[PDB]
């Protein structure tokens, strides 16, 4: 099942019964998820803008006919955190590291909660959450998400989708480093399902190991 708003500028496909992906074109794709639990609408990551990022709140929240109650914010970037005015201004917890939470202020945007450690478990009605700091790689602060009901590991910008060629924006990344933070990323799961790429297809761990050849 996928749904789209009348431009095409914004979709959702789902992955599992509670687990969809949303992708915006700011025309250039970005990945999230959309987790519908017993308890309201978990999203990972906002989009490019304020106005995008409206449009997905009010998408989702009508499909499911529920509240967003929460946003996980896996890096400082626009496709990431784009639309934390809007986030706050409806009342949506926007939960991030202290790190990415800093380098938010330092590119004029407003805040997040800079809540995550390290290692955060999360949980949402019946739906379990992990956020993981691998360490620095498409950016400073890029931390990664994962669904342990489902094996399901949202790689963000740090994760390369198949088709891609190019590691994008490394003028605040950490090249070097960015393999060894992969390596941390295959080393903490063993058993990955599926991999949600930043932009492009979701794949499965073979994205990580296609990610490591870029870097090579
Ligand atoms: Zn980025
Ligand atoms: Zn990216």
């Amino acid at each position: 099942t996928v749904i789209k708003n009348e431009t095409g500028t914004i979709s959702i496909s789902q992955l599992n019964k509670n687990v969809w992906v949303h992708t915006e074109l700011g025309a250039v794709p970005s990945n999230g998820l959309v987790l519908n639990t017993s308890k309201g609408l978990v999203l990972v990551d906002s989009s490019w803008d304020d106005k995008l990022t409206k449009e997905l709140i009010e998408m989702v929240e009508k499909k499911f006919q529920k509240r967003v109650t929460d946003v996980i914010i896996t890096h400082a970037h626009a496709d990431c955190i784009g639309g934390i005015k809007t986030l706050k201004e409806r009342g949506i917890k926007a939960h991030s590291t202290a790190l990415t939470a800093e380098l938010a202020k330092k590119n004029g945007y407003e805040e997040p909660l800079g809540d995550l450690q390290t290692v955060t478990n999360l949980k949402f009605g019946n739906m379990k959450v992990e956020t993981f700091y691998p360490g620095k790689g498409h950016t400073e602060d890029n931390i990664v998400v994962w669904l342990p009901q489902y094996n399901i590991l949202v790689g963000g910008c740090l994760v390369k989708s198949t088709s891609a060629k190019d590691l994008g924006n490394v003028a605040d990344a950490y090249v070097n480093e960015w393999s060894t933070s992969i390596e941390n990323v295959l080393k903490r799961y063993r058993n990955i399902n599926a991999v949600v790429p930043g932009h492009g297809e979701v794949g499965d761990k073979g994205l990580l190991l296609h990610t490591l050849d870029l870097l090579k």
